[PDB]
């Protein structure tokens, strides 16, 4: 299996202009997969005894003006509905819908059509596509290898039709370096861009197993975004006021803890709605020749 | 009421060399006080309708070689025991003991004597002393004012004897700028110190209500500590390996989101045990003339 409903009171540890909300989202994904695929995701190991991690690969957060991540304050009552979909033995799709606890029809079950074609204002839709991986060498964060812990059961799971394919979505972003095609009408590109050098921050960016922490990617993207916001003369206070109505992240790789990353950012402004923009950020590990992440944010000023 | 026992599987969102574990600790304090003092801490308001926050004031984490925060990895099974103690109507003390789920006598209730005079190796002891506050002016983070939400019930709570007084502990650290008196025998002070300028990081340091986030203070301290670790030639890899067996933080103030903070750090090395040190960090808001935090860490290299 059944979907997992929970009543959630918003805590300081899962809101604010940082990456704490996304961190909460991923911990619910690992809990939801554990419950539905008969596997202790937290302590997962492959037959050798190697630890295997249910790594974040594609991550979407979509809301809108009436509920977005920046709308959440301490003490807000929410309803969270969660469940997995079959993507075979090495990968799994986890969905989360978040509603205000009061709201009309908050009890409704997950609905792929709603998530993928008819998103409602006032609901927050989370898509986490995750893939089992292991280190290819102790202490290396490069060249992660595909895994599946023994006993991972995808068989119970509901099916996704071919139209809703996280795989397609991420393949196109890896190629284009945005999740919103550069020729969408109704946008024009500004000439101002930034390229920020970011040494891995070993106090804030690293997780419990010595990999870069998946929520830190959101922090790196917001750092590149802030830099651009600043390069084009806007205020720190207005930055804290931006409304992020949609954001997608593809995790192409991890990195070693001494790497120097590069954070590239660009923005397109709406020619219809004032103050609506698309910001694209690419995170590179120049030294290994890899793009390790791509993110697009859809914002209202 | 009764103490709150929970079985906890360690998640990526509450471990690692960052401040995520301390963030988890504070969310359990707010849940524990909510349960024992009949108050929704998350959504607390005073009679006017002003939001009132159960602010972190004094924070201790004490473990040891057999269990410290850096010992926790994904999937670890823990037992957590929590409860509040009466400190009147404007403040409350919350204790948490954390044991490995397997261990001898993990079911035992909280014991003030154990916490304050006989801490056991293999247990982690958390002390959170918190005070209700409100903003004195919309959008200001300075000059917070004492509060108590209506209906806060400290009456149920067990009593603390005069010997165990968080108040005394913090008063001495505010004066001395360490929690370990400068004349403790068995330590000598190194001449190397650092002073790091730290503009408030609006993507990573700010909480859901626009105040500096209490766990960010731990990140700022670790930044000042890393700087010192580096100034005296040690490796990033060895920094990730430090064992923090005790840490205390006093939160003297908050700061506005455009402040530039100063992070001061010093270290004393053991003359008995090799590789045991005390690192003291002071966080200043030069421009308002305030010390906003003091922290001492007891480490094994
Ligand atoms: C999952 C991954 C190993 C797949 O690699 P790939 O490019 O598809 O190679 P394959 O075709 O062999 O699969 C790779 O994209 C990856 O390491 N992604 C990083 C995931 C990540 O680090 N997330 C944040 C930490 S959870
Ligand atoms: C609690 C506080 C207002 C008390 O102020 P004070 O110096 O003791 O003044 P009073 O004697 O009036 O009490 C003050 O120490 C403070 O603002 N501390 C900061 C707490 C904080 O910001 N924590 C992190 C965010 S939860
Ligand atoms: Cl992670
Ligand atoms: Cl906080």
């Amino acid at each position: 299996r059944p979907e997992i409903k929970q009543a959630v009171t918003v805590r300081p540890g899962m809101c604010g202009p940082g990456s704490l909300f996304v961190g909460q989202l991923g911990d619910w994904t690992w809990e939801t997969v554990s419950a539905q695929c008969d596997t202790d995701v937290f302590a997962a190991r492959d037959a050798s005894g190697n630890p295997t991690y249910l790594a974040f690969y594609y991550f979407r957060v979509r809301g809108g003006r009436e509920l977005h991540p920046g709308s959440l304050t301490f003490g807000d009552r929410l309803t969270v509905t969660s469940g997995c979909y079959d993507q075979g033995t090495e990968s799994v799709l986890t969905l989360h819908r978040i509603d205000r606890a009061g709201s009309d029809d908050a009890q409704r079950p997950l609905d792929l059509h709603e998530f993928y074609e008819r998103p409602r204002d006032g609901s927050l839709y989370v898509e986490n596509f995750n893939r089992w991986v292991t280190r290819s060498a102790p202490g290396s964060n490069e060249d992660l290898v595909k895994s599946s812990p023994p006993g991972f059961r995808n068989d119970g799971l509901p099916q996704l039709p071919a139209a809703y394919s996280p795989r397609a979505v991420y393949r196109e972003a890896r190629t284009a370096h945005t999740f919103r095609a550069l020729d969408e009408p109704g946008f024009r590109l500004l000439p101002d861009t930034v390229e920020v050098e970011h040494p891995v921050d070993i106090v804030r960016d690293v997780n419990g197993v010595g990999l870069l922490y998946f929520a830190s990617y959101f922090s790196m993207v917001d750092k590149a975004a802030l830099a651009l916001w600043r390069r084009l003369g806007r205020s720190d206070r207005a930055f804290l006021r931006r409304v992020v109505v949609d954001q997608q992240m593809c995790y192409l790789g991890n990195a070693d803890l001494d790497s120097v990353l590069t954070l590239g950012a660009r923005v397109r402004v709406s020619t219809e709605t004032p103050g609506e923009e698309l910001v694209d950020v690419v995170i590179s590990d120049r030294d290994s020749g890899r793009v390790i992440a791509v993110s697009t944010l859809h914002t209202q000023h």
